[PDB]
């Protein structure tokens, strides 16, 4: 667990989302919780001429290293790790239909039973702020006090786990919900729901 | 017919899935029947990272070999091979189309003449019960019992075959005919579709 | 224009078509006119094990070659032929938004002004008859006469040009245009066209 | 800055927008100011037969080099240059999204912040006008007064900026907001949009 093995896996982490079709033209930022602040993606630079010196530590005060701009979204990347202690991994991209259920500011409910990775009967979606501002982190962080993925209203997604593998593995679910709950929309409205108790059973499934 | 060119094509079986847009990371499960019981992919174990040793052997008693855990799904794989004798191989995925239309509870009827490949005028869609469950398993294999493939409310799909080349074939176009009817039915409810009739004849023509 | 030659474009456009996303498993046929009748692709065969002693030469009284198996959709590539003389080679799939178009037996308008490259201010759709029909192949033969694509009700898509290059990039046009009438037929019915004299001036500066 | 490198990225861009989606055969045209003129792809030869030596020059006068046929959509291209000083390239494709957005006649409005990469609140639309002619061109140079995007109605799509690598971007973020505009409207219209105030916040921001 050096920095240059933390930098390669971000770095491996974008192109892999950009190849999953989750990340569309220099938008998206990836982090890893790193000693007392977090290693992420540079703002600027496309991810393909991304390599490991480019990789940006910000601590835990908030101020990034010399000569290095972070993300212009860092700032959630942080209140993600300050709201949830268990999580040591932040993805972040605009994937088109996470963004167009967030674009009607809906919740995707229950429409699966696959919802339960992300913890609990659904994919919440926190409210619009400017993106870097000190409101749009207190929104998220209140959205992932019980969920680790929420939808950011007319913008995106984040999605938080264990590790990077776990946290792109989870963003790619929730954009298959949300491309299930788009096609189904538009068809019928309401869409079919799993009922609460069956939820239950099956978080209580994926414990074990 | 060794144990390890049926592991080989079982893990080309996932890779060929996943290439074809119809495994959406760490869901789907393959096996192949095999001695008395069958081989069926590991649970955890990310498709990319499988080895011809991470296949899991499971008997016809339902005991699974030693230090493997099999996949959570495995169950009505088995059920599969009880209800259909010349099924050889299985195929599941929560594939995006399928999946979309297991969420209405709807079969898919006569739209397109392909759907004569598994075995008469629809696709029908199996009633919810929660993953892993004896009672999800009835009603697989009394699903099974006409067609070669079904959907699963809430949930995907099962395709079986006599091989693993023409189950992905055949999951395969039952995805085609998912999409064929979700993007007509946005357009006009109910869908048009060809007459038994018209299905009979069709089947009789696959036949020779 | 030796026939291995000719033999290598096919198995060469069939690829290239399912790399497009036109031909999705084991459903697309293609041929050229050679000698007094054609080569055309063979039946059963998958297109990735198809080696070009698999193509098959079907003569102009619709006599194949000894020990070959011609696509089961080989009498509307010889309607084709007949109906169409200047076309040398026909590209048939099932692509899936001409196909949805085709199960509404509809013809695709002037949504566009590239629909004048199949030639006129529309794609027709053809009516339903059971695949390899004499009665298939005489619906096909009228269609063409005026255009060199056409849809096929509850089916999919034929295209004839002048050599199996154009043709490919003709079925390709066809799916876009045959997408953005579904797009946009999902939104608003009936969908805003140009005007026949404005598909008149494309169509003359297109010859130019 | 040498002829041949500008003619590399030209071709380059050309590949690069197929492999994003954006480019369908054969429509699609780039082109690069330079010296009085420009730089632009040819009509005809395909995007992969292009070699250096295949892309034209067009003096300031309109005039093309002896021997070689420019794109037939090159007089928008001219257009482009002469009503934005600031732009060095220019990107034309016939993106699905964005010309179903076009068929509907309708400027992208802000369903999401990024849509002040173009400059403003919104992605207009530009009327219909035969390709290739002067009133084609003079309502796209309109349209760029105060855009670095727009749409074209019943065509497709025109990005310009300071090079082709932002060109290419823009133009792939305009697919992006297309798709997520048609995929909410066939939900709900009209879309939910962010205020004047807000898209004024982001381009300060996009400022800085
Ligand atoms: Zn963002
Ligand atoms: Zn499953
Ligand atoms: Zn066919
Ligand atoms: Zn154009």
């Amino acid at each position: 667990m050096e920095r240059n093995k933390l930098a390669r896996q971000i770095i491996d982490t974008c192109l892999e989302m950009t190849r999953l079709g989750l990340n569309q033209g220099t938008a998206g930022n990836v982090s890893v919780r790193y000693q007392d602040g977090m290693l992420i993606t540079p703002t600027g630079i496309p991810y393909e001429k991304l390599t490991e010196s480019h990789i940006v530590f910000i601590d835990g005060n908030g101020k990034h290293e010399e000569g290095k701009l972070p993300s212009s979204e860092w700032r959630f990347h942080m209140a993600a790790y300050q709201s949830r202690p268990d999580a040591n991994a932040v993805v972040h991209n605009h994937a088109v239909h996470c963004t167009a259920v967030s674009i009607l500011n809906r919740s995707i409910p229950a429409i699966h039973y696959m919802i339960a990775a992300a913890g609990g009967n659904s994919i919440p979606c926190a409210p619009y702020a400017t993106f870097g501002t000190r409101e749009l982190s207190e929104h998220v962080a209140l959205a992932l006090k019980n969920r680790k993925a929420t939808l950011l209203q007319h913008h995106g997604l984040i999605a938080c786990e264990v590790n990077l593998e776990k946290a792109l593995w989870l963003a790619h679910e929730v954009e298959v919900l949300a491309q299930l709950y788009l096609t189904t929309l538009a068809i019928t409205d309401p869409v079919p729901v799993l009922s609460d108790e069956e939820i239950a059973v099956v978080l209580e499934k994926f414990k074990t």
